[PDB]
């Protein structure tokens, strides 16, 4: 069984204020530690690591707030894209230039044949989403399948686990449309704060579960 | 003007724990429902949405499928006269008794009570979605937030999302447009939760804003 797997990161401005530190240093940790999580994993054996990394809404912050984030992110892929796969989707629309930019750059300069992948997706929401491949194919087909709605999807596969640090329960706009049966971990350790023995319980937590797809065991 | 939706679980579980059939599981599952419903509406909210199937969960036997269909209609049936009722989701999955009997429940309910209980069925992202499609494929210029939640299974953004069982997920069961749904979960079974139960859940997810 080949499994996936989806970070939800937030928590940046609770630690920057718990820890009485800049927004920006805030981010730097952000970036440390999402360098971390795709290494562990990666030696977990997941094939893809998804990051959700932004809402179309957190495009409506400050300039310097969205420069800051975006630029947490893409130092992550400036540091491992070299040794992964490196893709990402999303609302790209409302993603500025700079970043789309580089981060088509990264992806051009990523190992395509590595058996690892860190996949960002930007700008997630569900009604953006949906209408963006509404109107895409509005009047110009018989009929929507499901085939092409998952080709069209921004995760292109089913998400097996989804993990969410920092103590919210809830999912806002980061729920992968073709992941009817993903497994969901929170936990009120903040993304910063996160240890490798946080993740380990996390993985025995997820791996423990039975997962039925909506029907009895045979 | 707040709602309140239930993800229901653990019947099968229940039955094995207390050692019984699964139809008698089921029939405690029908008063537990009763009882929520009536307690949702103690607590003011508007709308209780109960999430009753997935496109995955007609996929059961014959038997399972029947016994489950059977306990939810059956709550319609007690509480239809005293309510405003209403359902929607992939109906086509439905089969023909269980909507037959569901729409004829619908048309006899209060219409006019200011509350209301709405049972989602089929429940699917993708088959949602491309029932939203099909149904506005070439009759409108372009998808917009407001169709799109017009026509959505659950026609509201949720506020808060129950799930018992210790369970943490969805099972296809997520509605699509609540982007600020707070989620709760917790371990008790579904048909061994109380109103304490319930109350607590309440504090839960009052307390988080
Ligand atoms: C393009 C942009 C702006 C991306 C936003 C990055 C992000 C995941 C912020 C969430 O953390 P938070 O700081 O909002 O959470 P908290 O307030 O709890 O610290
Ligand atoms: C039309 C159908 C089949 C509706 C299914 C409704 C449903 C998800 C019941 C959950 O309890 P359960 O039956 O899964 O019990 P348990 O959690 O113990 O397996
Ligand atoms: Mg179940």
């Amino acid at each position: 069984m080949m499994t996936n797997l989806m970070l939800l990161p937030d928590g940046m401005r609770r630690w920057s204020q718990k820890q009485g530190i800049s927004l920006d240093d805030s981010y730097a940790a952000m970036t440390d530690k999402l360098v971390e999580f795709t290494g562990w994993a990666r030696e977990e054996g997941f094939t893809t690591f998804y990051v959700t990394v932004s809402s179309v809404a957190n495009y409506s912050r400050s300039e310097e707030q969205v420069t800051t984030a975006m630029n947490a992110f893409t130092e992550v892929v400036r540091r491992c894209h070299d040794t992964l796969n490196f893709n990402y989707s999303g609302t790209l629309e409302v993603v500025p230039e700079r970043w789309l930019t580089e981060l088509e750059a990264l992806r051009a300069k990523s190992d395509s044949q590595s058996d690892f992948t860190l996949h960002f997706i930007m700008g997630m929401s569900l009604a953006h989403e949906v209408i963006g491949i509404f109107n895409k194919f509005n009047g110009k087909i018989p009929a929507l399948t499901e085939e092409l709605l998952a080709a069209n999807a921004y995760v292109p596969e089913p998400v097996d686990f989804l993990i969410r640090p920092g103590g919210h329960v809830r999912m806002s706009s980061f729920y992968p449309l073709m992941s009817p049966f993903a497994e969901m971990y929170f936990c009120p350790t903040l993304l910063n704060d996160m240890t490798r023995a946080d993740f380990d319980v996390a993985l025995e937590d997820l791996r423990e579960r039975d997962r039925r797809y909506g029907l009895y065991p045979v």
